[PDB]
DNA sequence: GCCAACGTTGGC
DNA sequence: GCCAACGTTGGC
């Protein structure tokens, strides 16, 4: 993507709740292992 | 207080 | 209706 090297995206399938079967995505930054759960969330912690 | 799970919201 | 960013919230 236009992702920094080292970062991994995971997605995680909703299994129950009227929203199941939805996909949610994670950002992984690289050698600290953070957790960010949106695109606006981690341009915006690179860009500041 | 952290956060995983699932809900809500509005531009498309 | 989809998408995905973001609201909420109860169990830890």
């Amino acid at each position: 993507n236009w992702l920094p090297p080292g970062w991994r995206v995971e997605d995680k399938i909703r299994t129950s709740g009227a929203t199941a079967g939805s996909v949610d995505k994670y950002y992984y930054e690289p050698n600290t292992g953070r957790k960010f759960r949106s695109r606006t969330e981690v341009l915006y912690y690179l860009e500041h």
